[PDB]
């Protein structure tokens, strides 16, 4: 262990992923990561709705950390003195101490370094879990995911290699924002001030917002994910507290590790997949048609009314064999 | 493609499926279908509760279209002048232009003809998706499903052929009917009139009714599905906007393509399967016992309080080896 | 059948399971069980909230009956004179008469004996189902599960034997307890007085309590489940009416029969699995780290707010290779 190569990796904010190789380069190594926890107010919709976010590395969701099976993930978690809450981290990819949550409880002004062997391959969720207030921190955006790639990269049901040209991390967040008697969303001074009202909303099990990358439309318009005809894309998706059902309108999930675990054969030709709360999944797809696509949570109410919708701008040539308008909309 | 044989198919109302062959009869063909959109009031319960349904071919759900892999489904969608809204169709089985929704936007008085190559085998959902009014149209019953059978028919995980004697299509719909201040369901003289009230109910993510084939008890009594001991039946099930967990009371799902995709091996000996919102699944089962069966969404509250329950009247001889009353209810 | 050996089994209260063999002891036999139905007031939390439970063998959930494939489960169901309602039982593992429900309808003062062939291997849910009062009986705790082990014990998806050292049965219950105008849960003299109000809550599809083994924290403290480093544990989990997503915080589900059916290959390296309402599942795990583990329903709100959280006390030596605190929380 002590003789293993140590490698520091620079993280990038989602939906983008930091530099990495699908197939492992070299032997096992201790991959070092560092994340600063930021408690800050963020606007989650076009109506100026604020949320006292608790974010790993300052983003909702936290950045995607990529390592290979049997590598060690050594994370340095820092909680600035400017924060008002104690935080920790639970890596679903880790084994022991509640995923590491019991070994990383840091108060404002403290940091900690946790190391764990990524023994299982797949996309895993990680989240803050302070004893007594687990749901609150998580639904406040304090969660993300990591990808433990098999040493030999991805493969389909029959060992055939699956290599993606691009990879996007879509973190889905269910928010529970309190509203006053008039139906208007409330704003609070400090995070703690919202606790009571937030819990009452949480118990209804009905989120007020279900978003991608921290806000409604965060992945639409000019911030739409891109691709080209013939391009192979891996779309990692996560939900740390509630179920979701990803769907690529106009496309499919050619290979979908619905459970997120690479040793579990992927489903194929998926129209809509399911990811349970507290888990991550990965869908592989080769775009065949150009144009705009809508990647959504297929409970269309949560998608188009609550905000769980994203876009894909794909360049290339249209394929009239696959689809064609024989007669355009006419009288 | 122009040289490919063409065949006009006659659609039938669910739970029945139009004539077709499990094994493809000949090479790829352009299978033609035609559906007229009908906006109509439908009564969903014995309390007289009405819903302004937007139905493909006049039924909720829309009719099941059957084709084989690599065939071309050419649909002529018609929106009569008698309608008030613009409609389109998204085939989850299709690839490109938002499943076709982007090429099929027809206003009242218009029609369009869309053709796509059914490249992936399985049961797929199809539904209307007008930009900005997507969920509303879907929860108004404007959705259905199609089945792209493999050229060589159905097979289990080990390649053994699975030939069914009967096939049924159960479309499950989640309605959100507004109520006045007295708890009485409201009635409207027009679709647009209910819109505002409906959206508010939709946002609670709690349907007022969850029904099979458009209404409570729709598939019972005169409309109870039939079978006979020894008969093999395929029960196709769809839910375009919300999760469901089909269960045959008194029976099982011998083979269940939970994801609805035939290239994804079916689960076996299922008691209750799960179909996420925005997808369709299929269950193959051979009846062993005579009598009535209850096909339900296994959230017993949704099944028996909300309306998600159907029946099966099976004929045949009882099997005392499988089950027997050693001591009938007595003192 | 009469010539087959018979064995009377003494059931034990969950989360424990009665003595049995993983690999079948000889040939097919008629395994006899007896359960007396008890309508009783139970407290579901520390505040003293009571529920007029309907419990098989007097426990919520009912006890786990264990037999082998092709064995005959002969159950003597007794409904005491002291009871006020008619009860029956629906074995999801059984084939015919609504899972046995239609042949076991017994009124207070009556008993019945039902026998069915356990033709399919896996864990199955069993619950009361009085026609017209189905969901009310189930959400009142009248449900449990059975395990039909393959005659050759468990095996992974590749045929390698999977022999557990311990086995626990976690029955998850979704309760719908009415509240008064002050938000305080209501208490009733007779269960009948609760029906109307309870039905109202049930219709919201939002349980007030989601608990393991009949109450919040029922499987914690001195009642916490136990294991040791290197010990293989099988955790059978069931939910007869609502979805759940089991997760062992700090561990994984090495082999998980998410559908609960043994003839369906298990998913591996699971972080969080999914069990649809009206079904049971099983997870196999070999502990590697000592300490406390939280076995929860991963919708953290349901887990830590609603009561779906259990504990595991694991003895043994810490494995620093798997996980270690390089730097404990410090400045
Ligand atoms: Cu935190
Ligand atoms: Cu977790
Ligand atoms: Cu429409
Ligand atoms: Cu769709
Ligand atoms: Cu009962
Ligand atoms: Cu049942």
């Amino acid at each position: 262990i002590a003789a293993l190569p140590r490698q520091k990796v620079e993280l990038v904010d989602p939906p983008f992923v930091h530099a990495h190789s699908q197939v492992a380069e070299g032997g096992p190594k201790v991959v070092e990561f560092t994340m600063v926890i930021e408690e800050k107010k963020i606007v989650i919709d076009d109506a100026g709705t604020e949320v006292h976010a608790m974010a790993f590395n300052g983003t909702v969701p936290g950045p995607l950390m990529v390592v290979h099976q049997d590598d060690y993930l050594e994370l340095t978690l820092i909680n600035p003195e400017t924060n008002t809450l104690m935080h920790n981290i639970d890596f679903h990819a880790a084994t022991g101490a509640l995923g590491g949550g019991g070994l990383t409880e840091i108060n404002p002004g403290e940091k900690t370094i946790l190391r764990f062997k990524a023994t299982k391959p797949g996309v895993f969720v990680y989240h803050c879990a302070p004893p007594g207030m687990v749901p609150w921190h998580v639904v406040s955006g304090m969660n993300g995911a990591i990808m433990v790639l098999p040493r030999e990269g991805l493969h389909d049901g029959k060992g055939k290699a699956l290599t993606y040209d691009k990879i996007y991390y879509v973190g889905e967040q269910d928010f529970y924002v309190p509203r006053d008697e008039n139906g208007k969303y409330k704003k609070y001074e400090a995070p703690g001030d919202a606790y009571e009202d937030t819990v009452k909303v949480m118990r209804t099990l009905t989120p007020t917002h279900v978003v991608f990358n921290g806000a409604v439309g965060a992945l639409t318009g000019d911030k739409a994910m891109t691709a080209a005809v013939g391009e192979k894309v891996l779309i990692v998706h996560s939900q740390a507290n509630r179920d979701t059902r990803p769907h690529l309108i106009g496309g499919h999930g050619d290979y979908v590790w619905a459970t997120g675990k690479f040793n579990t054969p992927p489903d194929v030709d998926q129209e809509t997949w399911f990811i349970p709360g507290g888990a991550a999944g990965a869908a592989f797809y080769t775009f065949q048609q150009p144009g705009i696509y809508a990647y959504v949570n297929h409970n269309l109410i949560e998608a188009f009314e609550l905000g769980a919708a994203a876009h894909f701008k794909v360049t290339g040539e249209w394929n009239d064999d696959l689809m064609t308008s024989v007669l355009a909309p006419s009288g």
